[PDB]
């Protein structure tokens, strides 16, 4: 299908792994400590204990005839820069790595990384965004004004229909779908009734969005 | 307005403080590291050098005060851990705790954290999500089978029409935005046009929207 | 007869196996450092170095068989806490951990530990009874 | 009534001074760590703050009118023997001592400690008896 | 004449500071530590205390205009990396930077280095070449 | 031919001993760190592990045979002084040093060495040359 | 002859052990360190390998046979007093140890070691006298006042006899021996010369001495 | 009068230090332990807090003004080597230093100590000199083959008097003093008594004592 080397068995690589496993994709888990290949030994195609920052044993691997490599390799800065070096020179296609600050995001950069991930800051804005407001579940940001907003329904909201809650006249924004006990309603008409605790997907305006969530739930 | 304390500047801790303060929010900046502390003066409203798991400066914080309290320690299990037992004896209503492990995170459970975060394992699988599909920007689960799906547009989707491209009846699925050049165009009409490189925003079944990324583009 | 297993040869530990082991009861003893392990080998039938907190150590051991499980490490706060978990996630029926503190006693509580002990403590109690009370 | 000295507040020895105390037995608290002073200063006559190797220290308190004194250190070996020894050479009746080890056990019993008391050990036979009988 | 800048005041840096400044060429000297810059102020024409790896004190130096730098920091691999690479940022002509070890030396050459001495293994073959021959 | 040693295979030593082999001379490596001697086995004609600070290693390694030796340590200076001071007792003909700074330059002087190099220092006057003068 | 047992291999009890054999003594170097066992070899009749705190290992040794038991451990002052212990118990007749402070002093001092020795600080005592007086080689006090002692003859002191250097009356002192490149010459007739760089031995008062001191050399 | 400086407050330079001062004299107490420096200041002119090694310091305590300047730390062997050497290029008379082995002394020599001591070697030599012979209280060996010894009384020699123990011509030896109940006779008529445990100070041939010791006692 498609190749992928994902070096480091961490929690950000390892999650990586496993579930690119899980969706029947050949990957290869390297790590240096043994135990983290015999953990993941059943979440990949191929498990092997290795040293990426080894030529020899990079070479050992066959890495080069993978599509996409990921080193997920972010506390050991060194270890990361050298091997993402390494695959550079060796001509991998895509080299995606974990970097930990913004100077081994630097040297990452310039040594022609393809793309550079931050995972502990990123969800670290998105819990953010969750702690200032204890209503919002999830989020999609269209431009800077206009966003697809997850919401957790409240008690105001509860047998409610959608013709009751007037958003695309009264808000101007639009209810895009209703999540209720797992079972999904797409684009629902507006006889549909929401019950509490159930996932209300929104449509437009933040402001809006923010005012339809003060006055309506 | 409403009053936040996070516990641990790190990537995590510290992304959450200043995106809070950059939101005008109350926000208490506490860590051991004095190093830390003098980083994050200026997206604070108040930086302070303490050690959590020492009572005495945690009433010397002030702490019961708060209505919020998040523990961004994620390295160090047994300050994670101590922490949140304070905060909890000094009956702190929200405790959000960063966990490292499965196990931490049982303990964190069981001693009675309010909410726990993965932050590097959830993004784990979101970018082994991009991995395994290069076409897919962003994306949010409506539920296990029905998505909301961002798409990067190729040369297969270069000025074609929405009433071209049929997903509503071919696929079942429906588009939502059209981003073009950073201009945006929500809930589009049929007559629009879709250029290449541009933002488009389906909605539907997952497999739909496979098959539909499959022949379509 | 019944089966009981000693983490943690201290002399607190220590003394659980080797009293229980003098009332001939089936005492697996075991801990991470040799020379303990080496020590109570006359004082139990199997006596094992094996890391606690480490699970498949523990699956190693068997000890999911065991009716009474003795967490008797009351210095290392974090391998106590840990261990319990382990044995309790085990389905463990009587789970009896050695504790330090008030907050390590409380963690014990709360991740489910069956019974409490807190040998020095008492032990004060004790000792001030009778010295109240010479006779 | 009958005066007893306890040196070192911890668990065992803070134990101690806060039961004879309920008991109401004139009890002097003594520790070199100030909040253990101040945290006993309920439980105790008179707690005092004072380095008990220091033996200048040892006669502003004027341990030798005591009749009972409690070396309640059993961490720091070298500050209990030589408190033990200080306390021997100050001609002390009754001198309880804490141990940690055999070894530590072994000295004072040379330095002439009256009673020697193992807390970890002896509850370690107490809740072995408790665990065979549930009872 | 022609601008030197030579960042990091060491055996070697200073060398190439000291030495360049005897021939009568206008030399920046750059340390971050204050007693190296006061060290070497009598043998530059302008001494400063920078940190080389922050880009507004880079502006603040107006590196800018200097024809050549020389990163002679070799203990710090990650000081070395990013200097050269504000510097490379900053269109610098001519950087020469002292590597420690092949992968230094690499990461250097990737960030696109103009020059990359090793000194201790250059001189090694230079040493060797005088040991084999006395004359 | 001509019998050389070369103790510790940094990348000064190392060259040393590279350059020395290329040349066809009978070169003994002596390192500590065993991945160093694996590293030079190539590159030399008998490549071994020895603390070279310790006496009876240094007459194992049979030493006294050897018209030159030399002491590329120049990180450690107790390491350097101490194996330098072996040899000269030891009756070594020509004992040549790395140093590090002027005092441990100072102490190889009194205790006799042979010839004291310093390579980053005098690359450092060499790179100077080079730069004041692009010819 | 008689036994005598060396527990551990230092400077202090190295040097013991080597002086006992070269005495023609019998002597039992016992150690921890299997190197200082290795090292006294050629000094001792026996050289053993034992840990000293172990009982066993002691009726090993069979040191109970042994006059006297020397405990040389200086710096692990558990050790030291725990030996110390063992020994008494073994009703061995007489047990010197080197003791480290005061308090280690005191231990050994209870648990009944017959003779403890401090030399690091005796000898500074000495070296100290030297200090604040260049001339004194050694001496040995009779008492608080009288005194005999050592001098290194000055260049006041050549080619003088004895009667010239009259201090039975003068001073009140009285000359005992004159050492010359090694020969010596024991209670020396008043025609004896001195020549300078020669060890002279002196006896009388401190004052006195310190008298002729200034005065005559 | 003279200026000391004692460098490393251990027991021995601790006891050089004390003694000197007992003494009158001005010395200077230095140590990087700010504890040592706290215990002696009792007993020094001036105590300071010093990095011996560091050149700056040694210039700020000013010590190229003293005579005499003591390195007493003898663990540390590199701290001691470079304090000497530190020394002597800035021109100190005197430098007395303590070793610890042969190695340190050959450094300490060839950077140009003017005296180098080793205490616990020496007062090892003593002791054991002393646990070989329980009679010998103290003695001074004035060349290879003759002596001066200080011998404790036995019960052959109470109520002897000088001329009935005829050493001067049955064992070549000479007795110089007599100390009795603390009370001190020098150079003793025949007609003088020994009681036993007394102090008895012989002069002689070494082996010739030795036989005195054999017969006589
Ligand atoms: N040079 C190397 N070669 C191969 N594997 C390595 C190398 N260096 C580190 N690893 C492995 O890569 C993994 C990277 O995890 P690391 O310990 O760096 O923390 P992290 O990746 O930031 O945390 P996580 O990914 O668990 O959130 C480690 O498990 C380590 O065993
Ligand atoms: N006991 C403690 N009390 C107060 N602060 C602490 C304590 N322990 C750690 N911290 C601080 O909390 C922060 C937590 O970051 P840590 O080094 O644990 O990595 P992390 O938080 O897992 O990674 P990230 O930087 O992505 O958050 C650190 O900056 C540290 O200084
Ligand atoms: N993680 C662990 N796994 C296995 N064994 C352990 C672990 N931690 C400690 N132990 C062992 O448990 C024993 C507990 O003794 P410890 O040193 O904790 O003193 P204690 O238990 O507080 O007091 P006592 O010695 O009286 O029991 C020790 O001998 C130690 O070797
Ligand atoms: N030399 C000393 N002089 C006076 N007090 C001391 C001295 N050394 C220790 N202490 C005090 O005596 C107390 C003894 O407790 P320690 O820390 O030795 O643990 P412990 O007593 O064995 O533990 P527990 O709390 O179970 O009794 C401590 O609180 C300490 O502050
Ligand atoms: N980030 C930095 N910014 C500015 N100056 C620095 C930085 N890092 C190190 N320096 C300075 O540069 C100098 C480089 O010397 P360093 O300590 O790295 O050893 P070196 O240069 O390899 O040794 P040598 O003296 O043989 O050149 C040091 O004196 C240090 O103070
Ligand atoms: N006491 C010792 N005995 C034997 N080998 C040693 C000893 N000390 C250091 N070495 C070895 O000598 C080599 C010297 O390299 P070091 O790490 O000292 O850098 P350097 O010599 O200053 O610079 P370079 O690496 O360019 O020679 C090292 O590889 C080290 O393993
Ligand atoms: N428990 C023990 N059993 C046997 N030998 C021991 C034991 N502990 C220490 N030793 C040995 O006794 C010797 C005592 O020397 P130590 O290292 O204590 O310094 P020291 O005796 O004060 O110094 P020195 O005697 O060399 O002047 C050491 O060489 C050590 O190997
Ligand atoms: N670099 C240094 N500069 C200044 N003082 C030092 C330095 N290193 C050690 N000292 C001090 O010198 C003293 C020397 O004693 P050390 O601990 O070396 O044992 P020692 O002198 O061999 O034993 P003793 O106590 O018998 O003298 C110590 O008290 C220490 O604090």
């Amino acid at each position: 299908n498609k190749q992928f080397a994902v070096i480091g068995l961490g929690r950000f690589g390892g999650s990586i792994c496993k579930e690119l496993h899980r969706m029947g994709h050949e990957v290869l888990a390297v790590d240096i400590n043994e135990e983290k290949v015999n953990a993941y030994a059943s979440y990949a195609t191929h498990a092997v204990i290795a040293n990426a920052t080894e030529e020899n044993e990079l070479l050992s691997l066959g890495i080069r005839n993978f599509e996409y490599v990921i080193v997920a390799i972010g506390a050991n800065i060194q270890a990361s820069t050298l091997t993402t070096l390494l695959l550079k020179e060796l001509d991998i296609p895509n080299i995606w790595v974990k970097a930990q600050n913004y100077y081994h995001h630097k040297v990452l950069e310039k040594i022609g990384a393809d793309r550079i991930i931050h995972p502990q800051k990123d969800m670290g804005v998105k819990i953010a965004q969750s702690l200032s407001d204890e209503n919002v579940l999830n989020y999609i940001d269209l431009s800077d004004e206009y966003s697809i907003v997850e919401l957790l329904a409240t008690r105001k909201l509860d047998s409610k229909s959608i013709i009751d809650l007037n958003v695309r006249a009264k808000y101007g924004c639009t209810i895009l779908a209703i999540k209720h006990h797992g079972d999904i309603c797409l684009s629902p008409a507006p006889e549909d009734i929401i019950r509490e605790q159930d996932c209300l997907v929104i449509m437009g305006h933040k402001k809006d969005i923010k005012r339809f969530e003060n006055e309506g739930m």
